């Protein structure tokens, strides 16, 4: 071990290393004795595929380059596949390709192996056909799923509704084939979930200028012989109350995360009445933000016990009793389980991680209660001494609230800083913001730490897991609770002596952009600071600039325009884009649906001339969010090479990156 500079330290983690490392296991599934799942593919295009793990063990990539597992539904995709087992023939499967959107279908076992063929039609008319949150019905000799159809070329000229698409192929070049199992009432809607005797179907749905989670309503509907939807109606649910997820239970009742308590927490639902009753009363969330549709936290066991993933801020995933309401949680080093979830057997499937390992495919059986690692195995790619010591801390504002936030101290068994020195800290600001960042291993910022630089991740108010109250804090508060959390434990950090005051930048991505761009443009307290395709220009974004799904966001995040039409200027950052002191980089997608990089150029064009060192690297190719290997690498050496300028630390492993004023 030796002395040297923080931020100088020599480390064995590479940005090649963390981009080929990104991403985790997602949208899990079992299909009879298998377990299914969609795995990122950085190096290939940055495209995802699906992943087949068989009884047995062997797991394998099931989709080759250049099939593409993902969709454009609200933009973030929802569920992009289903799969049966079937008596012979191996098992069939569906998956929705991001190339052209189309819904396809293969049989990964048919001799020749996987080949892809398309069920589903397309069109030229705006955004084209979309399709997610499936559901194979073989008996019917259909799949259905929830759809997107754009009816004009603006972001919100689509309709949404529930579908039957033929898996015989006969709807591939003809849209007259597809059923409409609902009509298209409402703009939102998820996937249909099928009651065991197939005689009741469940959705969610929800129109402007809602969000999810302000409230949805749960609609049902008669399922007919002839497979047609009758009598819809909405059983429960309003615009302030939350269903996060249905389902139906093995035995025919139905299951519904709410948050009528104040928490999501489970509730049984009379199928006929609506009426609902507690099954675990918690101040503990049982659910979280519907993103996209298709999201699990919660899975019904054939033996009557229901896997859940819960918890207040870190989430684990649990067995509960609905009899006894006794919940057990799965032991083993996870920390933290997403909000992906299935079932088979006694067995209950999640992705987890930890402080020291990647999210990892992990089971669960509720026989002996005991967890493995089936799929996805974390293995080191550097020491794990590498890795820094998350600290969960919650800190104390002016007014006494607090704030969640996980500190990674630089850490690394061969350095340590100058006595006479502090290290500098990267603040950052989760997306969303209507969500929570994890904590658990993360080379992203393992890359900071491991070479002397601290990281401070912080959940400000409006952050998920801990309450409906703790997610409303942000309420027509958006640029300024996010912006004063985040300030708060950067201060606080500094005063504490564990940060250099002096050396604080402050970054983000998407909503976690407009933080930090809001943070350079309202406060003086970073040095620097790294914005990712933010939002920048409300009155641009309210105006037709963005998709659909988030068109109205902003009446939750700072009020309605007809109420409040002055803050969607005062709070813009590109309002006050001179009042940026500070050297930064932009870093944009040209794809991207969300923030379309126009937000960057006109913020480019407010500093220009103003004296203030920054750059901005925009990428063809990649829309909201960087997937493909070369992208990350590039935009990570970037925003260290800032971090090294500004904060007067030497490092070589990385291009300079270039400034200009």
């Amino acid at each position: 071990v030796s002395t040297a500079p923080y931020g100088a330290w020599q480390s064995p983690i590479d940005a090649a290393l963390v981009a080929s490392r990104s991403g985790r296991p997602a949208c899990v599934g079992a299909v009879g004795d298998e377990v299914w799942w969609v795995a990122p593919r950085p190096a290939e295009a940055g495209r995802a595929t699906l992943v087949r793990r068989r009884a047995d063990g062997a797991e394998e990539s099931a989709l080759p380059a250049p099939w593409n597992v993902r969709n454009r539904v609200f933009e973030y995709s929802g569920f992009p596949w289903a799969g049966v087992p079937r008596p012979a023939g191996g098992p069939l499967l569906v998956f929705t390709h991001f190339g052209d959107q189309r819904l396809y279908a293969f049989e990964p076992d048919a001799p020749g192996g996987a080949v892809p063929r398309p069920l589903t039609p397309v069109s030229a008319v705006g955004g084209g056909l979309r399709w997610a949150d499936p559901v194979l019905l073989p008996e019917r000799g259909e799949v259905w799923c929830m759809a997107e159809e754009f009816t004009g070329e603006g972001p919100s000229d689509v309709r949404r509704f529930l579908a039957a698409v033929p898996l015989d192929g006969s709807a591939a070049a003809d849209r007259s084939a597809v059923r409409e199992l609902s009509d298209d009432a409402h703009r939102f809607v998820t996937g249909p979930r099928l009651s065991p005797d197939g005689r009741q179907a469940v959705w969610l749905a929800w129109d402007h200028p809602r969000m999810p989670w302000e409230g949805t309503e749960l609609k049902t509907a008669r399922v007919t012989e002839d497979g047609r939807f009758a009598d819809t109606r909405t059983l429960l649910g309003g615009p302030e109350e939350a269903i996060a997820q249905a389902e139906w239970a093995p035995d025919g009742s139905l299951i519904v995360a709410t948050d009528r308590t104040g928490w999501w927490n489970l509730h049984r639902v009379d199928p006929a009445t609506g009426a609902a009753t507690q099954l675990c009363r918690r101040e503990e969330e049982f659910a979280g933000p519907l993103w996209t549709p298709g999201m699990r936290w919660f899975a019904p066991l054939a033996n009557g016990l229901i896997a859940v993933v819960h918890g207040k801020g870190a989430a684990v995933l649990g067995i509960l009793d609905p009899e006894s309401g006794e919940l057990v949680d799965a032991a083993g080093p996870w920390t933290e389980w997403a909000a992906t979830l299935t079932v088979s057997g006694t067995r209950a499937v999640g992705v987890a991680a930890s402080p020291r390992t990647a999210y990892e495919v992990v089971e669960l059986d509720t026989v002996t209660g005991r967890a493995r690692t089936i799929g996805a195995r974390h293995t080191d790619p550097v020491d794990p001494a590498y890795y820094p010591e998350p600290q969960i801390r919650t800190f104390t504002a002016p007014d006494g609230r607090e704030i969640h936030a996980h500190i990674y101290p630089p850490h690394s068994p061969d350095f340590t800083g100058p006595a006479d020195e502090l290290p500098p800290y990267v603040v950052m600001a989760h997306g969303g913001p209507t969500s929570r960042v994890p904590a658990v291993l993360d080379l992203d910022v393992a890359y900071f730490t491991s070479r002397g630089i601290g990281v401070a991740d912080v959940n400000y108010g409006g952050s998920t897991g801990y309450g409906r109250a703790y997610r409303e804090r942000l309420r027509g508060r958006w640029g300024v609770v996010d912006v004063e959390d985040c300030a708060a434990v950067a201060t606080a950090l500094a005063e504490e002596g564990t940060a250099d005051r002096a050396r604080l930048a402050v970054r983000g991505g998407a909503a976690g952009g407009w933080t930090a761009a809001s943070s350079l443009v309202s406060t003086d307290v970073y040095a620097c600071g790294t914005v990712l395709y933010p939002v920048l220009d409300l009155l641009g974004w309210a105006d037709g600039g963005t998709h659909d799904f988030e068109s109205r966001y902003l009446d939750f995040l700072i009020g309605s325009f007809e109420e409040f039409p002055e803050r969607y200027r005062d709070r813009a950052p590109l309002t006050r884009a001179d009042r940026v002191r500070v050297p930064f980089l932009l870093l944009q997608g040209l794809e991207d649906p969300v923030c379309p990089p126009e937000q960057c150029d006109r913020f480019l064009e407010a500093v220009a001339g103003c004296g203030v060192p920054h750059a901005y690297l925009s990428f063809e190719g990649e829309g909201h969010g960087f997937r493909r290997k070369e992208t990350m690498v590039r935009a990570l050496e970037a925003e260290l090479s800032l971090y090294a300028q500004v904060f007067g630390v030497e490092v070589a492993g990385v291009p300079l990156l270039k400034l200009g004023e």
